[PDB]
Protein backbone atom coordinates (compact mmCIF):
# COMPACT_ATOMS: atom_id res chain seq x y z
CA UNK A 1 0.00 0.00 0.00
CA UNK A 2 2.65 2.86 0.90
CA UNK A 3 4.88 1.98 -2.31
CA UNK A 4 1.94 2.03 -4.83
CA UNK A 5 1.03 5.44 -6.01
CA UNK A 6 5.18 5.98 -5.57
CA UNK A 7 6.16 3.33 -8.48
CA UNK A 8 3.22 4.93 -11.15
CA UNK A 9 5.95 7.67 -11.54
CA UNK A 10 9.17 6.41 -10.43
CA UNK A 11 11.42 3.08 -11.19
CA UNK A 12 13.32 2.40 -7.26
CA UNK A 13 17.15 1.71 -6.73
CA UNK A 14 18.99 1.35 -3.50
CA UNK A 15 18.66 2.34 -0.28
CA UNK A 16 21.82 4.71 0.64
CA UNK A 17 20.55 6.43 3.70
CA UNK A 18 14.33 9.58 7.30
CA UNK A 19 15.41 6.45 4.79
CA UNK A 20 16.58 7.41 1.40
CA UNK A 21 16.09 5.58 -1.56
CA UNK A 22 17.80 6.36 -5.04
CA UNK A 23 15.70 6.04 -8.19
CA UNK A 24 14.48 6.87 -11.53
CA UNK A 25 11.72 9.64 -12.57
CA UNK A 26 9.98 7.18 -15.41
CA UNK A 27 8.77 9.64 -18.19
CA UNK A 28 12.65 11.87 -18.38
CA UNK A 29 14.67 9.01 -17.43
CA UNK A 30 16.09 11.41 -14.82
CA UNK A 31 17.67 10.38 -11.15
CA UNK A 32 16.30 11.43 -8.08
CA UNK A 33 16.86 10.87 -4.30
CA UNK A 34 13.57 10.05 -2.47
CA UNK A 35 13.43 10.72 1.07
CA UNK A 36 11.25 8.59 3.00
CA UNK A 37 9.16 8.97 6.14
CA UNK A 38 7.10 7.46 8.69
CA UNK A 39 4.55 8.97 9.91
CA UNK A 40 3.50 7.00 13.06
CA UNK A 41 7.61 6.46 13.49
CA UNK A 42 8.15 10.27 14.35
CA UNK A 43 9.87 18.06 11.51
CA UNK A 44 8.29 17.06 7.76
CA UNK A 45 5.71 19.30 7.28
CA UNK A 46 8.15 22.06 8.89
CA UNK A 47 10.91 21.09 5.70
CA UNK A 48 8.35 20.96 3.01
CA UNK A 49 6.18 24.19 3.81
CA UNK A 50 9.97 25.85 3.60
CA UNK A 51 11.02 24.03 0.58
CA UNK A 52 7.95 24.42 -1.49
CA UNK A 53 9.01 28.10 -0.98
CA UNK A 54 12.76 27.94 -1.57
CA UNK A 55 14.21 27.45 -4.65
CA UNK A 56 17.81 28.22 -5.43
CA UNK A 57 20.83 26.72 -7.39
CA UNK A 58 22.34 26.23 -4.18
CA UNK A 59 19.72 24.35 -2.20
CA UNK A 60 18.49 20.52 -3.23
CA UNK A 61 15.45 20.92 -4.98
CA UNK A 62 12.57 19.62 -4.00
CA UNK A 63 10.20 17.99 -6.76
CA UNK A 64 7.35 16.02 -5.77
CA UNK A 65 5.69 15.26 -2.08
CA UNK A 66 3.26 11.83 -2.35
CA UNK A 67 1.57 10.89 0.75
CA UNK A 68 -0.10 7.83 2.27
CA UNK A 69 -1.24 6.16 5.40
CA UNK A 70 1.92 5.65 6.48
CA UNK A 71 3.89 7.73 4.28
CA UNK A 72 5.24 11.01 3.27
CA UNK A 73 7.95 10.77 0.13
CA UNK A 74 9.78 13.91 -0.99
CA UNK A 75 11.69 13.38 -3.99
CA UNK A 76 14.69 15.88 -4.36
CA UNK A 77 17.55 16.86 -6.78
CA UNK A 78 20.26 13.81 -7.10
CA UNK A 79 23.67 14.44 -6.13
CA UNK A 80 25.83 12.31 -7.03
CA UNK A 81 29.20 14.08 -5.44
CA UNK A 82 28.32 12.78 -1.66
CA UNK A 83 28.51 15.01 1.91
CA UNK A 84 31.13 17.77 2.02
CA UNK A 85 31.49 16.37 5.34
CA UNK A 86 33.32 12.91 3.38
CA UNK A 87 34.64 15.42 1.08
CA UNK A 88 37.19 17.05 3.41
CA UNK A 89 38.11 13.89 5.57
CA UNK A 90 39.46 12.39 1.99
CA UNK A 91 41.45 15.59 1.29
CA UNK A 92 42.36 15.80 5.06
CA UNK A 93 41.50 19.58 5.06
CA UNK A 94 41.26 22.07 1.85
CA UNK A 95 43.88 24.96 0.81
CA UNK A 96 42.49 28.27 1.79
CA UNK A 97 41.86 28.56 -2.09
CA UNK A 98 39.55 25.22 -2.40
CA UNK A 99 37.67 26.37 1.22
CA UNK A 100 37.28 30.06 -0.86
CA UNK A 101 35.34 27.97 -3.66
CA UNK A 102 33.29 26.33 -1.60
CA UNK A 103 32.36 28.90 0.93
CA UNK A 104 31.14 31.28 -1.30
CA UNK A 105 29.00 28.56 -2.29
CA UNK A 106 27.49 28.27 1.33
CA UNK A 107 27.51 32.14 1.53
CA UNK A 108 25.24 31.83 -1.15
CA UNK A 109 22.92 29.47 -0.41
CA UNK A 110 22.31 30.87 3.26
CA UNK A 111 22.17 34.49 2.64
CA UNK A 112 19.15 33.26 -0.03
CA UNK A 113 17.15 31.16 2.92
CA UNK A 114 17.53 34.42 4.90
CA UNK A 115 16.28 37.31 2.30
CA UNK A 116 13.25 34.64 2.32
CA UNK A 117 12.56 35.21 5.91
CA UNK A 118 13.75 31.79 7.34
CA UNK A 119 16.65 30.49 8.71
CA UNK A 120 18.27 27.24 8.82
CA UNK A 121 19.66 26.24 12.15
CA UNK A 122 21.75 22.70 11.27
CA UNK A 123 24.36 24.30 9.41
CA UNK A 124 27.09 21.40 9.07
CA UNK A 125 29.14 19.38 6.82
CA UNK A 126 26.81 16.62 6.49
CA UNK A 127 23.63 19.16 5.44
CA UNK A 128 25.68 19.75 2.14
CA UNK A 129 26.10 17.57 -0.70
CA UNK A 130 27.99 17.61 -4.44
CA UNK A 131 25.77 17.85 -7.46
CA UNK A 132 26.95 15.78 -10.62
CA UNK A 133 28.73 19.41 -11.41
CA UNK A 134 30.97 19.52 -7.75
CA UNK A 135 28.78 22.26 -7.14
CA UNK A 136 27.11 22.64 -3.48
CA UNK A 137 23.30 22.17 -2.51
CA UNK A 138 22.18 22.82 1.47
CA UNK A 139 19.84 19.66 2.43
CA UNK A 140 17.64 19.25 5.50
CA UNK A 141 15.22 22.04 5.92
CA UNK A 142 13.44 20.45 8.88
CA UNK A 143 15.07 22.22 11.95
CA UNK A 144 13.99 25.35 10.10
CA UNK A 145 12.66 28.78 11.42
CA UNK A 146 10.63 31.39 10.35
CA UNK A 147 24.84 19.09 15.61
CA UNK A 148 26.33 20.27 19.54
CA UNK A 149 29.42 20.91 17.84
CA UNK A 150 27.52 23.24 15.05
CA UNK A 151 25.51 25.07 17.79
CA UNK A 152 25.92 28.64 18.85
CA UNK A 153 26.66 29.24 22.42
CA UNK A 154 22.63 30.78 23.35
CA UNK A 155 20.75 28.27 21.00
CA UNK A 156 22.60 25.57 23.13
CA UNK A 157 21.50 27.25 26.60
CA UNK A 158 17.99 28.03 25.40
CA UNK A 159 18.14 31.69 24.85
CA UNK A 160 16.21 33.70 22.90
CA UNK A 161 18.09 33.96 19.65
CA UNK A 162 17.64 35.09 15.72
CA UNK A 163 18.03 32.02 13.29
CA UNK A 164 20.45 34.50 11.20
CA UNK A 165 22.75 34.85 14.10
CA UNK A 166 22.58 31.23 14.81
CA UNK A 167 23.50 30.63 11.01
CA UNK A 168 26.23 33.17 10.89
CA UNK A 169 28.00 30.88 13.90
CA UNK A 170 27.53 27.43 12.50
CA UNK A 171 29.10 29.02 9.59
CA UNK A 172 31.74 29.90 11.42
CA UNK A 173 32.47 26.18 12.40
CA UNK A 174 32.04 25.53 8.87
CA UNK A 175 34.73 27.04 7.87
CA UNK A 176 36.96 26.05 10.16
CA UNK A 177 36.89 22.48 9.52
CA UNK A 178 36.90 23.54 5.93
CA UNK A 179 40.85 24.71 6.12
CA UNK A 180 41.58 22.66 9.52
CA UNK A 181 39.74 18.85 8.81
CA UNK A 182 38.72 19.28 12.34
CA UNK A 183 36.46 21.41 15.18
CA UNK A 184 37.16 24.40 16.68
CA UNK A 185 35.25 22.89 19.64
CA UNK A 186 35.66 19.40 20.31
CA UNK A 187 35.02 16.52 23.70
CA UNK A 188 34.08 12.91 24.07
CA UNK A 189 32.04 14.24 27.28
CA UNK A 190 29.30 16.78 26.33
CA UNK A 191 29.54 18.65 28.91
CA UNK A 192 33.24 19.15 28.43
CA UNK A 193 31.95 19.99 24.55
CA UNK A 194 29.62 22.73 26.05
CA UNK A 195 32.06 24.71 28.42
CA UNK A 196 34.30 25.18 25.39
CA UNK A 197 31.54 26.22 23.24
CA UNK A 198 31.08 29.31 25.86
CA UNK A 199 33.91 30.08 26.70
CA UNK A 200 34.72 30.49 22.38
CA UNK A 201 38.28 29.53 22.74
CA UNK A 202 39.75 27.46 19.85
CA UNK A 203 43.22 26.46 18.59
CA UNK A 204 44.75 28.56 15.82
CA UNK A 205 46.98 26.05 13.88
CA UNK A 206 49.90 27.85 11.94
CA UNK A 207 48.74 27.03 8.25
CA UNK A 208 45.97 29.56 8.53
CA UNK A 209 46.35 32.83 6.96
CA UNK A 210 46.23 36.20 8.60
CA UNK A 211 43.25 36.92 6.89
CA UNK A 212 41.46 33.63 7.64
CA UNK A 213 42.11 34.35 11.22
CA UNK A 214 40.04 38.00 11.10
CA UNK A 215 37.39 36.20 9.40
CA UNK A 216 36.97 33.16 11.90
CA UNK A 217 37.37 36.01 14.67
CA UNK A 218 34.37 37.71 13.41
CA UNK A 219 31.95 34.58 12.69
CA UNK A 220 33.10 32.95 16.05
CA UNK A 221 31.86 35.52 18.75
CA UNK A 222 29.97 34.42 21.57
CA UNK A 223 27.91 37.54 21.77
CA UNK A 224 25.60 36.84 18.82
CA UNK A 225 25.36 40.93 18.48
CA UNK A 226 28.87 40.83 17.98
CA UNK A 227 29.29 38.26 14.88
CA UNK A 228 29.44 39.53 11.53
CA UNK A 229 25.54 40.10 9.47
CA UNK A 230 25.56 37.93 6.28
CA UNK A 231 25.13 41.57 4.23
CA UNK A 232 28.92 42.43 5.27
CA UNK A 233 30.11 38.68 4.59
CA UNK A 234 28.84 38.65 0.97
CA UNK A 235 31.78 41.17 0.18
CA UNK A 236 34.01 40.33 3.03
CA UNK A 237 38.25 41.35 2.18
CA UNK A 238 38.38 37.15 2.53
CA UNK A 239 35.36 36.18 0.42
CA UNK A 240 36.41 38.94 -2.70
CA UNK A 241 40.11 37.40 -2.49
CA UNK A 242 40.92 36.00 -5.84
CA UNK A 243 37.07 36.98 -7.00
CA UNK A 244 36.80 40.64 -6.71
CA UNK A 245 32.95 40.50 -6.82
CA UNK A 246 30.09 40.11 -3.99
CA UNK A 247 28.92 36.44 -3.52
CA UNK A 248 25.72 36.24 -5.92
CA UNK A 249 23.09 35.36 -3.16
CA UNK A 250 19.89 35.61 -5.72
CA UNK A 251 18.28 32.58 -7.05
CA UNK A 252 18.66 31.88 -10.92
CA UNK A 253 15.95 29.03 -10.24
CA UNK A 254 12.61 30.56 -10.96
CA UNK A 255 8.70 30.05 -9.96
CA UNK A 256 7.78 32.83 -12.13
CA UNK A 257 9.85 32.40 -16.07
CA UNK A 258 8.43 29.43 -17.60
CA UNK A 259 11.32 27.50 -20.03
CA UNK A 260 9.90 27.29 -23.77
CA UNK A 261 11.57 23.96 -24.23
CA UNK A 262 10.51 21.84 -21.26
CA UNK A 263 6.83 23.39 -21.42
CA UNK A 264 6.87 21.82 -25.17
CA UNK A 265 8.86 18.45 -24.07
CA UNK A 266 5.95 18.21 -21.02
CA UNK A 267 2.91 19.49 -23.39
CA UNK A 268 3.07 16.03 -25.52
CA UNK A 269 2.79 13.64 -22.28
CA UNK A 270 -0.80 15.50 -21.61
CA UNK A 271 -4.55 16.38 -23.28
CA UNK A 272 -4.19 19.84 -22.49
CA UNK A 273 -3.50 22.75 -25.01
CA UNK A 274 -0.15 24.95 -24.50
CA UNK A 275 -1.96 28.38 -22.02
CA UNK A 276 -3.63 25.38 -20.12
CA UNK A 277 -0.28 23.32 -19.34
CA UNK A 278 1.89 26.86 -18.39
CA UNK A 279 -1.21 27.34 -16.16
CA UNK A 280 -1.18 24.37 -14.42
CA UNK A 281 2.80 23.97 -13.95
CA UNK A 282 2.67 27.42 -11.94
CA UNK A 283 0.66 26.12 -9.29
CA UNK A 284 3.24 24.93 -8.23
CA UNK A 285 1.30 21.61 -6.60
CA UNK A 286 4.38 19.61 -6.00
CA UNK A 287 2.79 16.56 -7.56
CA UNK A 288 3.86 14.90 -10.84
CA UNK A 289 3.55 17.63 -13.08
CA UNK A 290 5.83 19.62 -10.96
CA UNK A 291 8.33 16.42 -10.69
CA UNK A 292 8.47 16.22 -15.09
CA UNK A 293 8.65 19.95 -15.34
CA UNK A 294 11.60 20.59 -12.58
CA UNK A 295 13.19 17.35 -14.04
CA UNK A 296 12.88 18.14 -17.57
CA UNK A 297 14.72 21.31 -16.67
CA UNK A 298 17.98 19.84 -15.04
CA UNK A 299 17.67 17.15 -18.21
CA UNK A 300 17.92 20.40 -20.54
CA UNK A 301 20.97 21.91 -18.07
CA UNK A 302 23.20 18.80 -18.74
CA UNK A 303 22.73 19.57 -22.61
C1 LIG B 1 22.07 9.62 2.04
C2 LIG B 1 22.53 11.06 2.35
C3 LIG B 1 23.65 11.51 1.39
C4 LIG B 1 21.33 12.01 2.42
O1 LIG B 1 20.82 12.27 1.09
C5 LIG B 1 19.88 13.26 0.86
C6 LIG B 1 19.12 13.89 1.89
N1 LIG B 1 18.24 14.88 1.66
C7 LIG B 1 18.06 15.30 0.39
C8 LIG B 1 18.76 14.77 -0.70
C9 LIG B 1 19.67 13.70 -0.49
C10 LIG B 1 20.42 13.16 -1.64
C11 LIG B 1 20.48 13.70 -2.95
N2 LIG B 1 21.28 13.00 -3.73
N3 LIG B 1 21.78 12.00 -2.96
C12 LIG B 1 22.73 11.07 -3.46
C13 LIG B 1 22.68 10.69 -4.82
C14 LIG B 1 23.59 9.74 -5.33
C15 LIG B 1 24.60 9.15 -4.52
N4 LIG B 1 25.51 8.19 -5.04
C16 LIG B 1 26.95 8.50 -4.86
C17 LIG B 1 27.93 7.50 -5.54
N5 LIG B 1 27.46 7.20 -6.91
C18 LIG B 1 28.44 6.43 -7.66
C19 LIG B 1 26.18 6.48 -6.81
C20 LIG B 1 25.12 7.47 -6.29
C21 LIG B 1 24.64 9.52 -3.14
C22 LIG B 1 23.74 10.49 -2.63
C23 LIG B 1 21.26 12.08 -1.69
Amino acid sequence: MDYDELLKYYELHETIGAKVKLACHILTGEMVAIKIMDKNTLRIKTEIEALKNLRHQHICQLYHVLETANKIFMVLEYCPGGELFDYIISQDRLSEEETRVVFRQIVSAVAYVHSQGYAHRDLKPENLLFDEYHKLKLIDFGLCAKSLAYAAPELIQGKSYLGSEADVWSMGILLYVLMCGFLPFDDDNVMALYKKIMRGKYDVPKWLSPSSILLLQQMLQVDPKKRISMKNLLNHPWIMQDYNYPVEWQSKNPFIHLDDDCVTELSVHHRNNRQTMEDLISLWQYDHLTATYLLLLAKKARG
